[PDB]
């Protein structure tokens, strides 16, 4: 029922929920003003490649609180949510320029692939006949007594912020997929957590442990001397470049020794492959183009012991996210010498 | 009921008429579109100092069709519009900056001078309750059986082009004020005609016969042989700086005679006073800081034959639009040498 | 003296203090720079709705460093600061649109509620005269009775920072109203502190001793048993859904045990009744509308102790920055079980 | 003394001229507005890749009325004018981005090519020290009875608008180049005449013959059997490509017998070779890259009867506005088959 | 080759590297976005004067990883860098506004102080020829064994963070100056580090101590007994009004005390004297211009040790980063009372 109405709902809501009262409100040029009186109180700032005020709908209108992590369904080529959209809180900017149902600006009538929020009256329907689609539950979905073969998240997002199964608390996502005309079979694969350097909290023992534990009692804790973890996963900050250092949780570690700085090349909480530049200050160290992941490390890990050491170049193929990645790995004499993505 | 309302009454009808609908818009920058399946549509520029949704929305539900000139309006202090905006088509811009019941981003609460529409079910009665404020009425207002005391206009603005009575056709506008919590008692003056350069037409033989005649014969047929016409109303184009040429009409008569440009400090069509500055090409002549009005041609003779002609500099005071304006009259030998605005 | 002249002050003072000198500077979209030889400095960015010179204009003349707090200036219903303004920097924004005799710009010449500084010329004066104003100063009115009924603070803002009466340094606010024509009576309630929760700084041995004790400790200390403390204050992060945490102290405490995210509905350090959507990490749980305000804990308590146990629902009025608000109270067998505001 | 002041002078004199007096103002986008009390008045729109706000200053600070023609001062190098500034009222610009003493943030305080205004005290002593500069001036400059020699025009600009000596009413301007140190010896060539399609007005009786007469009559008469006038200056509107049209005033004559669009490739008043697409509507014909220069026809003249029409093709050199231009010469039995600049 | 083989670069590279490959990108207002199918990312946001396109531009093509500190290079007054840009990444924003065949829109055909880089093929050639330049370099440059002598820096920046020589890591830049067509003699002075409040790390074991020893323990240590270090260097706290506190360090030691502010005037990497508006909450203390340099401690101290403690005030002149400084030395009693630039 118009801006005036949005605005009051973000304004005392902190989001559109079909509150009702009204505040004068106006877009210019990328800043949002409520009047308060005597004063133009700023509410939105568009970082987006919308219209201001358009921008400042979608955000009203994203879901609030409990979210599926988001690299995933921009994995399955997701083009537009039905009903709601998904914020990108970091890049800040809903998940892809279309929905459907939400806002008559950016509404993309076509069929294509769209995501569904189970949590919404009729979105289950309008996903098993779609022909292309991405649909995502608090629960599981069936027919029969029996279900629906899953996409099975135990961490997600809160506003944004990353969270994980964890005093015993349950996270749980379940995404499906529907393509070509029929239901995903199954599905392979580890899924990036989606934490970031400052918030970083560890989900596993093994995570904990690689924080809080020396380099050499780690390693011969979990058997991974033929790994070049201190390559690989520790980084070395020995030369002026900066050597490996290909997960999240790498560049955590070494923020604890000292002062490290990660730049994202294009901030986003929805892609799966991150990469920065990243500059370690105590011991003057950094590397230009630094690829790296949020995998949980028991996953990545778990690759590793997967791997044929024997060769001297492969590339392998590892599923993230339900996509193939192309992790290179260099060995030499049975042990590890380098493993990197691209 | 929302911006895409308000754009689809501005599509299809022109502005807001509470017409049922909704169309895709957003503002962007200064600029308002519509998105018409693959295309946007630019529908409004925004030329004031409001948002340009704001702007747009305000333009909308500006009175369309048959209105009263401005300059008055502005005259009489009005400050904001009640229920409706008066739209200054020439400078692009409501009336003031201020509305009451039009626009919450807009509307200004405090008890303040206000203009009221008496076509508009119930502004007479909230007009007669007030300390200051404007009434205008396509027809009279009484209590008794008899009237009003009023400000008469036999002439209006038309979708922002001038128009005049005028075959039998009757324009005419009523314009009441009260002040200091009461009916003023009477209203002395001339007003201004509101036309412009390109579109002036004539409303009285006496204007017609300046347009049409040699200059000689409409002095000799007028008895202007003491005013210095041939300055004060004709212009005098003989020297690089050009004389006199005080009314509207001067310069329409001039362009008819060869090129003339004329421009204008700012653009407006609620001043009462107007100034710019003129080119003639032909006989190559021009004045920087040229003050004019758009008298009525009788009305300003009328003027002039009520001048003293004996003193050598006198400063009269004419009323003009419901406001003194000051004129200055240097006279020699008992006809006019100039005669001009300030 | 133009904008040269206050560039020259800003970059050199950073503030306009009225010294000679000029540097070029020009406004471009919401910033503003300054040449440098061959290279232009960004000096200021705009974030208000005023055009960027303006804006520009009376962040340079706010007053600078000891200031008194913004919430009860605005909750007074000041309109206008006369000649200076007051930089809320928290929302990057004057307290208002609206000065006198500050800017031609923002210039509001008609009556109304103004804000003087007593350390200026002339403001008491001008106070004293008004029908409705606020006077505020270092020190207090004297008159043998002798004070003038002041709500005396003992805390401010200095430079936007939150500071305290704290070695012994004394940090006084006078602050006084006129009304309808006359003084003020008399002043009851209790101030905001007006602290964040980035720099949150501890006011009191309660304040001291909430952040730095044992729960249970801390509650049998002060007598709190019956007052649901765990919940309304502490906060229980034990459900997905945050409960309770209404004070800035909650999160202040909190964010101490594990990483708390507080998202502010609206940027502002002017207001009195705050409120954000706030996500605890480490054990996940958040609250999407999480009203709080930053009471002296001691203050709070006192409140607390001066509820009625015995009535299942009431809702009591609390004076903070001289305005009442509603606070819920649910009580279930003589103890608190919920109190928030709203 | 500020941007308020300069407003006042502006809209009360139209441009600045030392008037005492204030206006609040502000620069927002590409707009300027004055605060008219209750309304803000657009003044100026910003159509330079200047900041606004000094767009608007030096639009002000324009030389108003009588001006120098702009394509020879910027064909002579002019890099920066000294207490003034040039207007192109045609690109709405000025002369280049660059002053001496007008603007702190245009000002250009390097030695280099400066163009000085005689009539500013101080202006020709500055300019004769000067190691490249150019000085104007509507009298000649003088030495001893005698003179340095000059550009001499007997024809000018008034504001914007093109003008000529014509009843009998003297259009002159003296333009004096120094150049490596010392006084240009003698100036060569013919000078564009500034005007436009829409306001053109003859300048000389071939001009005026040209204009009026039937094409055979008019060739007849000025003996011009061997250029061929009815292809280079009258133009072939009879295929679908137009051909030849290479003279203002060829479209002038033509859009006198119907309906003649010419669209500019760039808008600007300060260019001597000039090119637009060019329509006939009527007999449909156009020529997409249509070279012309707004020549003394008589000049023209004066070139064509100094060609060799024995030549099958030579590029000739024409002197205009102090530059030389290529000319192609296309002949044929002893006739001019075409001739177009490039 | 085009702005969307740039995009590609920055996206894939972080910076322009002369990778093949294209994404679409558009500037809209102050942000450069990319279309990633669906969705348009936010790669880069404006805070220079010049247009985002081009800002965009000379940001992918600045110098990445190891760089010379800026304010010197400010200093020998480089005007444009030839074949690469300097980024200033605290002030976002190139060194100058001007480059040498980097970006037709800011080229600067013209003869000026250049610098060049000596990593890139024909710099030092081109910087030989010239009247003034500046030449930055990592190895030494040669002569015959011996060299031109040169600003010898052991300290830089790293993507611009502040690093130093530190196990055994060398970080070196050499500095040449040719100015008034010959080799610069000999190079006087110290150097500003260029660190800043949070990232700050010691450079020197007198520096290590300075943070973590007592105030007497460390003035003992190092015989500063007539250095005011208390109030120079360590600062004053004790007043509302905080004193001396001239160096970066002296804010880094007071912000592990307590919460610590300090507001830059001008937000820039590439100048040598700073200043900022200091505040101090815990014993609330602040200074409105407080000046201060990021010098060695050892170089300070060296500086203090060569002051004459007998005069009342002297005004003594240091050099520091090239550029002789006024620092204002009172003293009393043979002990220093204050020393501060200005």
């Amino acid at each position: 029922s118009g801006l005036e109405n949005i605005a009051f709902n973000v304004v005392n809501k902190g989001s559109f929920v079909g509150a009702d009262g009204e505040l004068p409100v106006a877009a210019s040029g990328d800043k949002v003003f409520v009047r308060d009186g005597n004063t133009d109180n700023l509410v939105f700032v568009n970082k987006t490649s919308l219209p201001t005020a358009i921008a400042f709908e979608l955000f009203a209108k994203r879901k609030v609180g409990l979210t599926p992590p988001l690299s995933i369904l921009k994995n399955l080529g997701v083009v537009a949510t039905y009903k709601f959209v998904l914020w990108d809180y970091e890049a800040e900017r809903p998940l892809t320029s279309f929905t459907k149902s939400v806002c008559g600006y950016t509404d993309f009538a076509e069929d294509v692939c769209t995501c569904y929020d189970n949590s919404i009256q009729g979105s289950y329907e309008r996903f098993t006949l779609s022909t292309n689609a991405v649909l995502f539950s608090a629960t599981a979905v069936k027919t029969g007594g029996k279900s629906l073969p899953a996409i099975k998240l135990n961490f997600g997002m809160l506003n944004g912020n990353a969270i994980a199964t964890v005093n015993i608390k349950n996270i749980n996502w379940f995404v499906y997929v529907r393509k070509d005309g029929k239901p995903v079979d199954h599905y392979d694969g580890f899924y990036t957590q989606g934490r970031n350097l400052q918030d970083f909290l560890p989900r596993s023992t093994m995570e904990e442990d690689f924080l809080n534990m020396d380099i050499g009692v780690f390693i011969q804790k979990y058997g991974l001397e033929d790994f070049n973890f201190e390559h690989v996963v520790y980084g070395d900050v020995s030369k002026t470049t900066l050597g490996g250092l290909h997960l999240l949780i790498s560049q955590v570690r070494l923020s604890k020794m000292g002062i490290l700085k990660a730049e994202e090349f294009v901030a986003a909480s929805d892609i799966t492959l991150k990469c920065c530049t990243v500059t370690y200050l105590n011991d003057p160290s950094s590397k230009t183009v630094c690829t790296y992941m949020d995998l949980l490390l028991d996953d990545f890990v778990s690759v590793l012991k997967s791997l044929d050491l024997t060769v001297v170049s492969k590339v392998h193929e590892v599923i993230i996210d339900n996509k193939p990645w192309r992790w290179m790995l260099w060995c030499k004499d049975n042990a590890v010498a380098t493993f990197y993505p691209q």
